[PDB]
């Protein structure tokens, strides 16, 4: 679990969005596993606007942060799950690091701010949904 709180927006994994997220829907994209809902309170976070390919992510299944080198956002094949059929997920970045399904929502940050959230993984890999191209989150 986990979310990004920036301005009057809450960014979560689309497959983990609540009834309240959908009732306050701003934007969603199944191909990216992202959903953004509106909030009444002002949020705590800064979005990175950069091309970093290194950063640190929070891994809830270890209660620890880990440094990562990650690929640039791209279209990656993701196997069918209970949430989606087998499909290409866009704007996904992969790295070597531990992850389990419940780690989705953990933030990836570089020195400039929030880069994305955990969205996929397995076998010593962790995948992050990029949010750096969503300029409207703070504009
Ligand atoms: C199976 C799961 C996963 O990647 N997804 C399920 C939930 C929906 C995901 C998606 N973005 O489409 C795909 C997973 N397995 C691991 F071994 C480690 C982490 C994770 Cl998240
Ligand atoms: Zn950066």
């Amino acid at each position: 679990s986990g979310a990004i709180y920036v301005g009057n927006y809450r960014v979560v994994n689309r497959h983990l969005a609540t009834h309240n997220d959908w009732a306050n829907l701003v934007w969603e994209d199944s191909s990216r596993d992202l959903l953004v809902s509106s909030t009444t309170a002002q949020g705590c976070d800064t979005i990175a606007r950069c091309d970093c390919q290194t950063g640190v992510y929070y891994c809830s299944s270890r209660r620890k942060h880990y440094p990562v080198s990650f690929s640039k956002p791209s279209l990656i094949f993701v196997e069918a799950s209970e949430y989606y059929p087998a499909r290409y997920q866009s704007h996904l970045m992969l790295a070597v690091g531990h992850s389990e399904p419940g780690d989705c929502g953990g933030i990836l940050r570089c020195q400039h701010g929030v880069v994305g959230i955990v969205s996929t993984g397995g076998n010593g890999l962790v995948g992050f949904a990029d949010v750096r191209d969503l300029l409207w989150l703070d504009e």
